[PDB]
Order: C-alpha cells, then structure tokens, then sequence
C-alpha cells in the first residue's frame, strides 16, 4: 500500500548514470583545476565551486525544541464512523485508510544528543486527509510545565545549558532547572512524569501518547465535546533504569532511533490504537479541575478511553533529511471537524509552530515541500515567495472578483465542507493579562500519580530526584525544592533531603491526599508480545560453545526475537564481538554452554576485548532488572559474579528450560525484586 | 531562435531565473579574460543572497531537462528524495555509480588540452590592454553625422549633471584622448574651453554594422500607429477603415478620439505620442486641433496638438488625411517635407509604411556648425 | 589585561532593571491577554508575539563540520623579533602581545554529541593583530584524510551518519566510513592518528596542534620560506582509553568543554607554545614527499621545531553562543609576512570557509559581529549588506576617483604594509585535473607512524581497528580494509583479521620499512605538571572515615589538583554523590579509610546508589589504566577486586604514603601494563 506512495514523483536515482553538475551536464568531480602540475587551483573551475557550495549549505537550523528525533511512514484505519462525535474525514468512514508520518523525539538536547537521556519524549503524528493535513503534536506525557504560552522561552530556557558554558547537554541536572521548577510550581506534575519510568523509555514504540491540551470534536451541525487525544502502545509500555541509560547514551546514542529502524525494516511495524475521552461542555470545570489547565490529566475513572482507531508504522524515510528533519508539525494544522479550546498553553503554541518555520527552512512555502504537501490539493491566492515551486494559472489572484469568476470560492459550514469555529463558543469578561484561580493547584495531581505507581517505581521517581537535585551547587535552590515536594509529600521530602544532606520541613496537610488511578504506571503490567525485544548470547570461539548458540539463536528467533551471538571473534556464527558488545544493547542476556571460560582464568584475559568485558555483560544486565540465564556448565558465570539461579529473572538449566525462562521473563521486562527501596 | 512563449506566472519563471556563464557544457570553454573569470564566482555566489538557499537549480525555471545525478544532498528547501545512501566517491559500495565522465568517457566536460599557465603570479593587467582610446574613435567614426551628434549631445546632457567643475575638465582630457571634435562641442554645453589637440590616438578608420538607424528595418510589422480622430461627423467611420487596412500590412493600430465610440481604442487623455511609431490624423479630426475643440474637459488642453508636436519633432513618420492637412500645418509642419505625408488615404498608408521602414527622420535634429 | 576587553562595549546588564520589548519600554510578559477571563489570547498582545518570536528564531544552522566544540579568550605573547624569518605584526616584537581566541572540536559529531567521541580534533586560532585577523585553523593531527579540496564533501558524507536513517552519532564505526578509507588509500595515515590516542584525548589542554598545510612566511624584502605550525601543549600530552570514553559519552558528554572551563575559572589558564618548521623554498620535495601534500609530515629529525611564543587562554566566555558559536575561521584570514602554498586541499578550503559563512550567519557581514571584529580597523567600499551596522561617511564608494580624494587607499609590499603574494613565485605547464605523482605514496607513513608508537599504542591503534571495523556489516569492505592494511604492515593487517574472522593477506613488502620518528607519542612520555588533574576520593557518612577523607583532600588540593569527595549523601564534607559519581570523571580514585563498608555487605546495597557503584568506581578506574589507592584499612577495598597493592599504579598504606604515591601515578597518568599486547 506503502505509505510513501506520493513521494516517489521526486526520488531520484543514480545508478548506472554518470557525474552531473546541479544544472545537467556530465562530469568529473574528484581533481581540481590547477595551473601547472603543481599549481594554484583556478576560480574558473566551475565544477568544484559548484560542488563545494552545495556543501558548504547543507546545514539548516536545527528545531528550537525537539531537536533529536526520529521518524517513519504509516497507514491510519478507522475503527468505525464516528460523525456521531465528528465531522472529521479521516474519521467519517470505517475502514477509511490515511497515510500518516510520526516522529519521536526528545525535548531539550540538540541534533547530536542522546535517545536515552532523561528528557520528556515528543510524539508527534500527522495526518495526510483528504480533508487537509491534521496533526496531533503531543509528547509522551500527559502533562505539561507551565499553563501560559507566553512562559515557553523562560522554562526552555532553564531546561537547556547554561547559556555561558553550554553545559550541561540534555540533562535537567542543574541549578537553572530546578530552580525554574521551584519558582514556577506549576512544573512539580510533569517534573513527576520526567522521573519517573516516562523520563527514559525502552523505545519509541514502548511510549503511550497525548495530545495534552482539551480540544474539541464538532458535527457538521455544529455540536461539540470536549476531546483528549490518546495514543496506547501494541506492544506495552516500558522503561530503563537510569544507570542503564547513562552507559547507553554512550555506547549507542542512536538506540531509540535504530530500534525502530530495525522493527519497521524486519517486518514487525510498531502499532498504536487511538483513543479518546469525551466530556460535556458544562463538565468543563467538573472533575476536580479547570479543564483548559494542560497541567492536569483527566483520570480514566472519570472518563474511560473509547478507541476510534488504530495507526501502524511500516515504512522508513528513504531520505532522513528530506523526510524526517525537514518535516513541520504545527497544532494550527487543523480540520473540520476539530477545534481548539481556552487553553492558553495551546494558543500561544498556534502562533510559535508557524512562525518558527521561517526560520528552519528560510521561506515561507515550506509546505509545498514534498514530505510536507497535503494529499487533498491545495487552491488559494497566495502567490510569490521564497523558493516557489509552483506556477498559478489563476492572474487575478484577489477575492472577491468578476474576473476569476468567483474562484476559488469560499467555503464554510454549510458550503465547500469548509472549517468552521464552533458555534456555541463566547468570549465574556474584561480584557485581562492574568489566569483563573482554578489553575493554582499544583501539587494535588503530582500526588494523584505517586501514589498510583507500584512501590518501586516511586523509588526511581525518588532516586531520579535525588541523583539531579544532587547536582545544584545553590543550597538555597535545594531548600527550595524541598519546600515545594514538602507541599506534595513528606515522604518525598524526607527521601529526597537525605541525598542532599538537608531536613525535610514539617509537613504540610494541605494537599496531601491517598486518591489512585490507572494508566499511569509502566512496570506493573507485563508487555503484550516480546517480539523485537534483543538478547544477547555470551559465547565463545573454544571448544562447541558456538555450534550450541547456533542453535540456541535459532530457537530464539522463530518466537519472534532477534539474537546477538557474542564472541571473542567475528567467526562463523559469531555476530558481534565482545570489544563491540555492551549490555545496554539486549534485553536479556545468556551465556551459552562452554563460555564460563571467559568469565574467570586466561580466557577473560584477552587482547580481543577490554578486561572483564564478558563479566560486565552479565553483571551490568544483572543489576540493571534484566533476565539474565546460563545454559548447561554454563552455570559457573552466574556464581561467578554471584548470583544465585534461584533468583527472580535467573534462570539456569537445559537449553529447551532456558529458552522458555527467558521469553517468560521477557514479558515481565525488567525485575524490580533487584533494587532497595529506602528505608529497609 | 524564436520566442513564441509568454510565462504563466512572472514570479516563478522571469524572477527566479538564474543565469550563468559558468553554465557551460562540453564543446565550450573559458578563456583568460580577467573580466569573465570573475563572473564564474560571482554569478553562482549571488545565488546565495537571492534565493536564500543552495537548491535555486531545484526551480522548474531553473531545472535542466538533462537530468542531475550526484552526490549533493541536503540544502535549504531540498524538492528531491535521493534513493542513493552511499553519497560518496569512490566507493565500494555505490558499484561505481555515479560515474565520473571526461574527454573519453561519458561526454563529459573537459578544459581545452592545449591550454598553460606560464608566468610569475601577478596583480597586474598586460600592457595589450593599455589601449583605451582607440576603438572608442573607431566607433565613433563609423557612425552617421546625425548619430555623431546625439552621442555628443547625450555627453553634453549627462555632463551638464555633474556638479564638480573639475570632474568635467577631467571628461574633457578623456574625451580629448579619443577626439578634439567631440572634446570641442561638449565643451560648449559645459561652457567650458576645449583642451590643445592630441595627436596620440587619433585615427579615421571605420567598420560596419555599428550602426542602428542608417541602415531600414527588414519588416515593420507589429510596429504602431496612431490614428487621432473624434466623435462627431465623419472622421471616426473613415478611421475605422484606415485601421483594418493597416492590420494587413503587419501593423498594430489604435484608434484615438474624445472618448470611448464603437471604434475608439484609446481616449485622448490617455494617449501620447510615445506609445506609437507613426501618428496620423484621420480627416475630419481637425475639429480637435484649434477652437473649442482644442479645450475639452475629456482631456488636457492641446492634447492632439501635442501628440502631433510630439511625434513629428521626435522624427517619426507624420501622416494627414485629405483637409487634415491644416492639422500639420497649425504647428508649421508643411506635407512637402521628408517623413511627412498629406494627400489621399491610399497615399498616405503608401509613404508611412516606406516611412516605418525608415523609422526616424535624421533631418529633423540640428547638427554642430550652422 | 583581559582580551574580551573591546566586547565590553557590547556587554548588557539587566539586573535592577525592568522587563523590557526588544524597542523599549517597560513591560510584563508572564500573562497572555485574553478575551473574558478563561478566553483565547488576543492577535493584539504584541508583548507575547515579540518575546516569542525572538526564541522561535533563536536557532542558526550549526557548522558543517566541526559543529561540536568550546572555546576561550586568551593572549599570545612573541618570544621575539622574527622580521628575520616574518614580516607579521605580532611576531614582529620581542614580549608583544596579542589578543587571541581558540576553539577545539570533533569533526563528525553534530552539535549535541560526545565530547569523548573518537574523532580528529579541531585547534582553531585567531590571532586579532593590529594588521588585521590572522587564523590558524587546525588539527591536533598533522595529516588529513584527503590530498584534494574537491574531494572533502565526498569525505565527509562517509564519516556522517548514512542518509537513509542519521545512524550512526559521532562515528567511524559503519560501512561508508570504511568503504572510504579503503577505497581511498590517502586517507590511511589520519586514520592511524584517529585509531591511536589523538583520538580521543584527555583534554583540549592535552593535545598538540597543526597547521597540517605548508605555509610561507615572508619578510618585507619578500624572502620566504616554507613553514609548518607546531603548537605543543605545555600541560602534556594524554589520552584516555576506547572503553572508558564510551562511558564517558553517557555520563558527561561535555567532558572536554568543562574541564576548558573549569581550569580557567580556578586561575589555571592553559598555555601552548607556536613553534615552526623552516623549509628553504629548494627543499619542498626533498624529504621523501611533497611538502605540498597534507597526507604527510616533516619529522624533527629533518627540521626540528623553533618556538617563536606562548599562547595561553585566561579568559572565559560571558556568552556561549555570541561568542564561541558564532565565530567564523577561515584559512583566508591571512596578513602580511604570511603566504599560501600549492596545496590542493589549501586551495579549497579558501573558497570554502568563507562561502559557508553565507549560509550560518544568513548575510554577507558577519566580520561586523564583535567577536568576528579585528581590532585593526576597516575601511574600504563594501555597503549596504543585511543587517549592517555601520553607517559609512564616505558618499563616494569606489575606488578610482577625484572625489574622495584617492581614500581608502591602495596599500602593497612597498605602500601601506599591504598584503602581497610571494614575489618569487611562478605558474608552469598545462592547465589540468589531475594530481602529481608525489602524493602516491599512501602507506610510507602510516607505517612510520606505527613504528614510532609504545608497543601498548601500537596495540591501542590495532584495537580500535579491530572494534571499528567490526561494525562493517559488508565482509567485501573488511578484506578491502585489510588489503590496505596489509600494504602498511603484515602485522597491523595480521592482528586485526583476527577480530573480522578472516585470513591474513599474503606480505607486501613493497612499502615496509622499520624507520622511526620522534614526538608522535602520547603515552611514552610523563606530564610536565599535576595541576588540574582530578581525583575522587571515594568514602563514607559512616564512622571516621569523612573527617579523614576531608582531610586528604586539603593535602590534594595545594598540589594543583581538584578533588571530589564522594559519599552517600551530600554531608558536611561531601562534594559528590555516589548516585552522581563515575570513574570517568576523575584521573586518579584513592578510598578513604573505613570506606571498605560500603564495598561489601550491606553497604553496597543502600537506596542512595545503585547497587555495586562504589565497587564498579574502583573496579572501571584499575581497569582503565588510572592510578587507584586505599590508604590504612581501606586495602580491604582493593582485595574485594583483586587488586595487589604490590602492583604498579596501584598504592596502600598511610596516607601520606598515599599521597606521594598518587601524584607519583598521576605524571606517568596511565598505566599500560594492564592491557594486553597481542601474541601471549
Ligand atoms: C503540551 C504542550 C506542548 C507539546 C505537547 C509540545 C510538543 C512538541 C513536539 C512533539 C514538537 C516536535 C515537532 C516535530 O517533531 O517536528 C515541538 C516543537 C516545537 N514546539 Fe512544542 N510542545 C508543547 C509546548 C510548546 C509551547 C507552549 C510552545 C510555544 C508557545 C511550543 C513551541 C514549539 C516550537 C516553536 C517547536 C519547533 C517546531 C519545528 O521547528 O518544526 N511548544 N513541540
Ligand atoms: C588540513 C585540512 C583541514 C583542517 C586542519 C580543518 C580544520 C577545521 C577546523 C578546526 C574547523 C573548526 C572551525 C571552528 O572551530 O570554528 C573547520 C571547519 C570548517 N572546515 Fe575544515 N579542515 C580541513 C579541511 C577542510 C577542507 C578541505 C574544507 C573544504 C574544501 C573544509 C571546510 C570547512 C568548513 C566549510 C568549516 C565550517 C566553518 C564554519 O561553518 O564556520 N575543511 N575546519
């Protein structure tokens, strides 16, 4: 069906052709022109100067925020017909196919950052209707830091370096952050989100979604809900441990980025459903909060998800420039159908997404380019332009006009389908710079999800808290914290300010509470397949290890997995080597049969790889929750970093015992047994 | 070449353009002219500020139909997706393609084999290029006295601008390298004193085709003429004739009166003599040319009379028809002279179109020494 | 006397200031202004489109190469009078000084990435003379990869991640870089120098620069002589290790640019001396290669270095990006009293660097931003421009005329100190592309090189081989490499098919030679000082041991050093949390006494740390070749690994044994005993 079907008017191949110059004409592009055998380059060469120049421009501005991502092609299915609640196209029939383009991202690191640094995680989707594109532009937390657009530049600001130094890169884990989150309390909920398993998925694919904002879904006679957009992973939710993810952004900075390469390109297309909460108008301010506050979330107990759809990613940019970098989502790309609420997060944000463009593509016809072009055809008066790629027929471009004889023509609600704003909205009041008092709670829902995650979890929450407030060198910036997590628990206060050598102020009753709900929790749950999940399998080149592993990697890949054999040597079935393996890679580890030679002796002793490389394979994939296993005498490497095969996640035993220890074990993901909880 | 096509938008296709002389193919070469070199740079450079990113060859106006395939990628509004991921050579892995092509292989551009480079590394010019005086002569000696004049005359307009007393003695050592004549009569305007004669360069050769008017236009087709006529009594139906008669000869005519009858094409008040190639009264029209007809509130006062003014002392072809003739005659133009013509209709369309092919009267411009 | 002392003029204070709009005037921007209390934001409320605005526009392009980097302010002092050899300004004085600004970078990494990424290092100074901008822009190698300037696009698409999906960050480690380096044999001897420790240097203060081009230096009589830049680093040369870098990404990707600032902030302002190589003009092909092909160096057998002056960077930036981004480098910044050569990679890079500027900086004028501003003076008939600055008295802007008198005036080698070519220099032969024969030996001097490096460098150099080249994933590729290697040495190419699983190329002994040359090492030589370096006690709240372990560091800190004293929780004397701690961070690790609770037992296993974190310091800084200790009991923590204090590198005792030992290790920096060689 290829979702890139559109795109192929302008692919270009190269092979079996010869050199040619940017204006047509076959040349020769690896000599300069000299004068003399040794001699000066020549300014007539016409031909390095046009090479060189197209290089020296390759480079655009890279996103203000969001700047390390990565995307992929998809087809969007309708579960039904749902003019019951919208007008929507794309969402007017069932079994109504559009082509969509998603791209993942993180929020305060640059083009060169890490996937697996603690950041908030973009989740961006657009919609190629034949309606006009629509986008959802939302991230992977349900929350956002500040409930003003206006206040954008001052918590970007805080978050990203130093503007002295430029340290540090993508890391909330200093004094400027902390101490926007303490002067502005607003952040203290999505702060939460960031520490907890959210701040550092497993991948991509393993992040559920939101819109954030409430919006609203209109019927084309004009009746409107409120809507919350959803985004729920097919493949389960999942998250690394923050030691883990440090060693990662290391040793691959591209593992986000590479895993859903690797699915798309094996066949197994990350999926995700789509669903939505609807609340009546005069609900607005019902549930406990002011719905047009994007620093609260509405609890499924409230209102439960009905799913309208499902998206499936199958194809990957041809080009990663052209396609993924050169993409521009905005909020405003909007449909009939769908409208915009009071949110003044949200609309703030309609003007910065469109305006921002002018400066990442320099011009203001970056929609015609190709990855950007709607699939419904575009008819307007807009003319001239930077890079203009199109030529209009149409020379009286004005309306309204004799002379075009009234075309294009306008549309509206009951004419040309056209979008129109909901009927029933009012504006009513003075005209004022300030924000309702219903947006001043801000530490009643950082509660709600602490206390709706399993005991482990707020541990990392904790611990993640502990590890960044660790890093302001302000004292005063740390009391202040404190004060601010005093006012959401005293636990957490207490927990926190032992890290940072200081006393938890009395508590304050105000906003505690002990209200739970669903949803927001990623380990409680076990993952619905372990398709595409990695294991990496510790062997060697000596005696019949490898021929074992063979067989062991086989076994492993029918069920859906994709298996490293790990050596000291590229031989025959050997896929990586040891100097090139890294725990954080897999998602479980086993040592075959015959490799406990190179966890003791001569044999961990090799010039092949680092010093205790193949011990730190195991012992990193131990303390980092992961299952680990040993097939047969392979049991040696297990006590040989010490760890018992009567363990949780361990598994020790015949190849057929292990095999279905692991795949077990897979579904469980990460062993949250292997971690101290304070106090105890 | 013909140019048959107009663009559908200007924007997109006249705008946009890029032109080159570093856009050049095999069969074609450079040569060491200090002047060209320097436009190789600077034509593409100035891509840069125009179309604010290094992909204007990406423009439909700007694409070759040759076809482009290389290693470029990336670039500030990038139209292409390029299937090839191994964007370098050589290599391994792309299999040789893009291939490189030269003199032997592939039709590909080559530099001329018999070209050198010898010498030191200068900041000079050659000593051949000294010469500043000569050809300016040479052209000036293979032009009519006429077309002389209006190149002295121009100088004298331009000259007269200057308000520095010394940079117009400084024209005058200039102009006095290539010659005293010149040197002399522009002095007068300036009223200024011609310098003592310089025998250096001073020569009386000539070559041809530098030229424009002493020789007569090939076709006088799509040139225009303009009939003046009006509203009232017979001119406009005899005018509407003259105007069908004229289209078969090549010819663009418009009709002028009071204003806007079923044969009108152009008002009075929004006509003038410069829009036309030849201007001719149609008879009957003179009711315009003195009186009340002169003074109307449809259009300027002495509207015709200027147009008529304006294209006989601008040396085109001036016509009357029949009694029209006291048209000509009201600014003291009499139909004996040459560019000029009175009489019947078939008469008259005869010696405008031979006019046309004359395009301008040099006997109506005044020339040095009288 | 504080270089940055012309940006004063453009220095803004806000502080006791009112907010202010970008035209003046006094404002609050926190708030939108909104239709009726909880309504939409108005199209009106310019305060929030102008501070908006400003940061969706606050992106520019990065550069194209060399994107990743830090620089600082600094001053270069001439050690004499070189009107002898140079008719430059600021060498034409004994103790003259001059202001200077320099920037280190990595070549392939975009401008989020590694610091600690295997990778040539960029050494970029200008030198803001009183005869205008002068800037050496170099390398901290002295080979580059390519011997044409037409060829670098083709160069550096292959290290740059593929286009298909932007993978991999930051390195050589993919088929396309090796597909070129193979395919490519010029690009052998810069490999070799990336492969060893130059790629992946301790610190910008550690490294060496180049100039890599030949040069010429010319008096005002215009006398030249060929010349090579040198610039040593008075603090030493060193260099970490693979293993320890790749962590290092993870846990402190601004690594280098840190410590820059760090050592600077503390008064310790690093320094390098300008040294020079002076070829006669009759001697450019007498040394075994062409001194026009930057695939090559002059050993100092041959000419050995004379120093001309020291240059040391004391000031730091106020701002990062209006300075240190900003600035723009070009080769063809160049005065009187130098010269450009022959070079074909020269040639190129001169149009280059000044063309990119276009497409960073958006206009034609970017020599008017302060830190791109010579303190010489400018004046000449450039006008109008985007965003310009000045305003030009001068109505009469050309330059043959009566009217301004003959100003701005004509300068040259005789009149007005202007810049003039090499009077002696000559154009002979056919106009042609194509390269002389002197540049094909590809193989003479990586094995040079090679020769010239400790056994354990020389090992270090094939072990980086070995794991890069493992990641090709095309087998074809990996014989075409070793077939290169093979023309190098046997050894190399023998050495390393043994990682790949393949067979050893037959011997070419075509190029083979045992020569050696002197100053290409890191390791073999001990750093001239301590100060700086950085050592991490590791204790505990726990007992005694804090009180003793501040008391070590007081006895650290007068010898240069910086020491970080690491316990559980931020207590009195607690610098460091073991949560935030790394081995990666510190030269040298030394446990305090009474620390040995936390290594064994329920120690290790506390909330505050993940588990095993004291060990693992210990554990990855031994391994990695740094100078460990334990002083008094605490030798129960290096037993806990299996480490003898009876070993090299390694100390246990009293402390002021310890400390003697320690600042003992840390000159000799890394011990390469503990890595093994091949064949053993
Ligand atoms: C709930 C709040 C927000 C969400 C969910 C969100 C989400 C996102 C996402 C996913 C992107 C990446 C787009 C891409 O991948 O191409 C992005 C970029 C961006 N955002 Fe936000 N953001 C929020 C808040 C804001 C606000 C309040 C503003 C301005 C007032 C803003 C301005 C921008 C701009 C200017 C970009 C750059 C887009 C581009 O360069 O193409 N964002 N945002
Ligand atoms: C011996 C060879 C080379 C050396 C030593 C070298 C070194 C450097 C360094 C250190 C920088 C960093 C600039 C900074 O820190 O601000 C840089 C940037 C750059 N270089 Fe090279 N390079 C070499 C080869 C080349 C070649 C052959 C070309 C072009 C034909 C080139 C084009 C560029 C460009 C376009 C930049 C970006 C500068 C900017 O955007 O401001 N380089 N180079």
């Amino acid at each position: 069906v290829d979702a890139r079907q559109r795109l192929k008017e302008v692919e270009v191949d190269d092979n079996g052709q010869f050199m040619t110059t940017d204006f047509g004409g076959n040349i020769e592009e690896q000599f300069s022109l000299k004068a003399g055998g040794r001699g000066s380059t020549l300014l007539e060469d016409f031909i390095f100067r046009q090479k060189l120049q197209h290089f020296d421009h390759e480079r655009i501005p890279e996103r203000v925020v969001h700047a390390r991502g990565a995307g992929a092609h998809g087809i969007f299915t309708s579960y039904g017909d749902w003019s019951n609640i919208t007008a929507a196209s794309f969402l007017g029939a069932k079994d109504k196919q559009t082509p969509v383009f998603v791209r993942f991202s993180t929020v305060a690191g640059s083009r060169g950052s890490a996937d697996t640094a603690r950041d908030v995680h973009g989740f961006a989707t657009r919609f190629y209707t034949d309606e006009g594109n629509f986008d959802i532009v939302g991230n992977n937390i349900p929350v956002f830091f500040i409930q003003d657009a206006i206040r954008f530049p001052d918590l970007i600001h805080s978050v990203k370096p130093s503007p002295d130094n430029e340290v540090p890169q993508a890391a909330t884990a200093h004094d400027s952050a902390w101490d926007f989150f303490s002067s502005q309390p607003s952040a203290l909920h999505t702060l939460f989100w960031a520490m907890s398993g959210n701040g550092i998925p497993r991948s991509y694919r393993h992040m559920d979604g939101f819109g954030i904002h409430t919006f609203r879904l209109v019927t084309e006679d004009g009746k409107s809900k409120l809507v919350k957009w959803h985004w729920k992973t097919k493949q389960g939710k999942a998250a690394l441990v923050w030691e883990e993810a440090q060693v990662l952004a290391g040793k691959n900075a591209d593992f986000h980025r590479q895993d859903l390469w690797d699915a798309i390109e094996s066949g197994n297309a990350p999926s995700w459903e789509l669903a939505v909460q609807l609340i009546d108008e005069d609900k607005a301010q019902a549930y406990g909060f002011d719905l047009l506050d994007p620093t609260k979330f509405l609890p499924e107990e409230f209102a439960p998800l009905q799913v309208l759809g499902e998206m499936t990613l199958n194809r990957n940019p041809m080009n990663y420039f052209a396609e993924t970098e050169q993409i521009s989502f905005q909020p405003g790309h909007i449909v009939r159908g769908v409208d915009f609420t009071e949110d003044p997060l949200l609309q703030g944000r309609l003007y910065s997404y469109l305006d921002t463009q002018l400066n990442r593509h320099r011009g203001p016809n970056f929609e015609q380019l190709p990855i950007n072009r709607p699939v419904s055809g575009v008819h307007n008066n807009h003319r001239d332009g930077q890079g203009q790629a199109w030529i209009h027929k149409n020379i009286h471009h004005y309306s309204p006009s004799y002379l075009n004889k009234g075309y294009p023509a306008q549309a509206n609600q009951t004419v040309g389908r056209g979008f129109f704003t909901t009927p029933g909205r009012t504006a009513s009041g003075v005209l004022n710079r300030e924000l309702s008092a219903t947006f001043d709670d801000h530490y009643t829902q950082p509660r709600l999800f602490f206390n709706s995650l399993t005991p482990v979890e707020q541990q990392f929450v904790i611990n993640a808290i502990r590890f960044e407030a660790s890093h302001v060198t302000n004292e005063q910036v740390k009391k202040n914290v404190l004060e601010q997590l005093n006012k959401i628990s005293n636990d957490v206060a207490k927990r926190v300010a032992v890290a940072l050598g200081l006393e938890a102020p009395q508590p304050d009753p105000t906003y505690y509470h002990n209200n739970v709900t669903r949803g927001v929790s990623i380990f409680n749950e076990s993952l619905p397949t372990i398709a595409t999940l990695r294991v990496g399998v510790l062997s060697t080149t000596k005696g019949g290890s490898l021929d074992k592993a063979k067989a062991l990697k086989e076994q492993l890949e029918k069920d859906g997995l994709k298996v490293t054999v790990i050596a000291e040597y590229l031989a025959s079935g050997v896929d990586q080597t040891y100097s090139a393996a890294d725990a954080t890679a897999f998602d479980a580890v086993v040592v075959a049969e015959g490799a406990e030679r190179v966890f003791s002796g001569k044999g961990a002793m090799s010039p092949l790889f680092p010093a205790g490389r193949p011990s730190q394979i195991l012992t990193d994939g131990y303390r980092w929750g992961k299952p680990v296993a040993a097939v047969g005498s392979a049991k040696k490497a297990l006590q040989s970093i010490g760890v018992e095969e009567k363990e949780a996640g361990v598994y020790a035993g015949a190849q057929d015992e292990v095999i279905k220890g692991v795949e077990e074990g897979l579904k469980v993901f990460k062993f949250l047994e292997r971690f101290a909880v304070d106090g105890d």
